[PDB]
């Protein structure tokens, strides 16, 4: 048996009104799937859905372990895998995912093989073991047949796209995307439409356009019960109150927090999120790491330094990042701060270029106030500011 | 009889070798289509290239008025009359054309009727009596289902773009053209090479790749031997000189001026092309028309003005074009001047703003040199330069 099947059981014994609760639950609405399910190995429900809910609402504190357990007893070939295939790899449990992952592409259903296959592609591409260029070729030469692997072939650029800083091609893909055409696994084409609402939220977040960011962000929290996507519905939303509500960002980036103590990853996101937040409004900053040497966390010492007129330190700071190499992404925030340690024009335009590279128009506010404190001309900065990159 | 084959005989009677001369000019391999043309009323060649090239190699002080004759005496309904109203439209024959087409519009071949319906709907378009969005309704409405008016179709929304300043559309569109589908008119298949070849120039000057631009009206010259091509042909690679070699660039302008000697629209064309290239390098200026209230005269007063530094004079004239309603073509030469009277940089910037907006890389030389001269930042120039309109 299962952990989870032991659990159910054990605690079965002394509340029985449990049945009723747990049935009502995981949707069932009468519970001979749930006694079907605890009774005979091997037993499934019809939808993923109704096990995670149940080891949500009954055994929240042990979701990992006993899920952990659970997806990886599953008959690789079966719809249940499939769909803990994406629930391993939405909640970024990525051993569960990993493990899975070789096990459904060698495996005898088509279907398991092509979601396997396409996975891979995206567990590589996310850690820079293949091109965008040869996961796109990868993924052609499957010739994807069912719906759920068109929409996650797209997807998965679109995350790409998303951590690389390639923001322009984003609204043209997402559009793309056609989630009425999954008919056959409900819990794909609704983790799938949460995926859709970060994703567009982050979109709109790039675009400055920012009540749009938010309500999309609201969206998806209302959509969903996983952690990373509430994780990154409250960054989202924070950030995109950077420039406006000090108070509602660092509130939105204290909630996100709160809810990730224990995992390292978004804790260390969410102090990210702080950091820049607190650098943004010139105050003294308690969430910079000191201790690392990432472009990020360097970026944002040199920023407070700038900020507080400590320019010895800024510019050692900034040595130690001018012996790392950056990419199109860090370049434009990299440009704006030494724009500001040594009084430049010539670098605020560099810093504009990279941002219109990576089609940034919320970060990109940075730059130009500069300008404008540096008595740029009004019209040319309107020119700046409506010009766009190829 | 036709004016045409009246005239053919009356020279025949004269001189019998001519036989065997126009029907090597006419394409034919030998008489018996000749023959057949003069002695059977309404017969026609099988390709209307012939009987062009042999009133252009025997009477050519005529052209006009033979094939007006000829022309108008066709048959609607015939391949020589769908043939001719493109001969009417490539050379501008305005009466000739608009005849055809209102005698087109009202016959019984669905072919011609389709030719008569979209080169109705490119004079509509060109004389500005429809918008954009209505030839864009009417030709779809259409359901066309010849190829020539098929690659027509895009040519006429070309023209459109090219007279509006509206260039960034045009290369997109001009490669969807695609010419090996006419098989059965060889006259129009070959004409609007031409027409492809003297647009792709034009396309190429805007983008300010310029050896192409000469090298395509090189093609075009090497295509045709219908005047407006040529006249259009030398505009173009003389313009594409303007900022380079100016004994070159009015080279070519004169030659247009002489093989277009007594066409009064070719005539203007080429003297504004002249008094603009005398303009951009601050030369005496005898080709100004002073007694001209359109947009480009105008301008080019105020430009010979401004160049010798004769501000009141040049702001009367900027005071007239204030009074006239401008594209955004011409609205950039606007800025232009005004950014080079006024020694504003601002100006400078709306010019390049609207240069931007029409997807001109071309004229834009004019105000970002302006701007290197007042000492702009180099960098900021690479932003400008590189930066597009949406």
């Amino acid at each position: 048996m299962e952990l989870i099947r032991i659990a159910m059981k054990k605690d079965l014994e002394n509340d029985n009104s449990l049945m009723n609760k747990w049935a009502t639950v995981a949707g069932l609405k009468n519970p001979n799937p749930l006694y079907d399910f605890l009774n005979h190995d091997g037993k499934t429900f019809n939808e993923f859905s109704s096990i995670v809910n149940i080891v949500k609402s009954q055994y929240p504190d042990r979701e990992y372990e006993l899920m952990k357990d659970y997806c990886l007893n599953l008959d690789v070939k079966t719809k249940a895998a499939r769909s803990a295939l994406e629930y391993a790899d939405a909640n970024m449990f990525f051993e569960i995912e990993d493990v899975l992952i070789d096990s459904m592409i060698s495996c005898s259903n088509m279907k398991s093989k092509e979601y396997g296959k396409v996975y891979k592609i995206h567990r590589e591409l996310s850690n820079s073991v293949i091109t965008e260029f040869e996961a796109v070729k990868r993924l052609g030469k499957l010739n994807i047949k069912t719906p759920e692997m068109n929409s996650f072939s797209r997807l998965l650029l679109l995350y790409h796209y998303l951590s690389t800083g390639n923001f322009s091609p984003m609204a043209q893909l997402i559009k793309q995307i056609d989630l009425s055409e999954i008919s056959e696994n409900m819990y794909i084409r609704n983790t799938y439409q949460t995926r859709v609402h970060v994703l567009m939220s982050n979109i709109k977040l790039n675009e400055n356009s920012l009540e749009e960011c938010r309500e999309y962000s609201k969206k998806a929290l209302e959509s969903t019960n996983i952690l990373r996507f509430q994780v990154f519905s409250y960054l989202t939303i924070g950030n995109s109150l950077l420039f406006s509500n000090y108070e509602l960002a660092q509130e939105n980036f204290l909630k996100g927090l709160s809810i990730s103590v224990q995992n390292e990853n978004y804790n260390m996101i969410f102090q990210q999120a702080l950091c820049f937040l607190n650098n943004v409004w010139r105050k003294e900053n308690k969430w910079i790491n000191f201790e690392s040497d990432s472009i990020m966390d360097l970026q944002e010492q040199a920023h407070c330094f700038i900020n507080f007129n400590e320019n010895s330190k800024a510019k050692e700071v900034l040595d130690k990042l001018d012996l790392l190499v950056h990419n199109d992404n860090e370049l434009a925030m990299h440009y704006y701060l030494k724009g500001r340690l040594e009084q430049n024009k010539a670098c605020f335009y560099s810093s504009i270029e990279y941002f219109k590279k990576s089609n940034d128009k919320f970060l990109i506010r940075l730059p130009l106030l500069e300008l404008q404190k540096m008595g740029e001309n009004q019209k040319l900065l309107e020119l700046l500011l409506l010009l766009e990159y190829a």
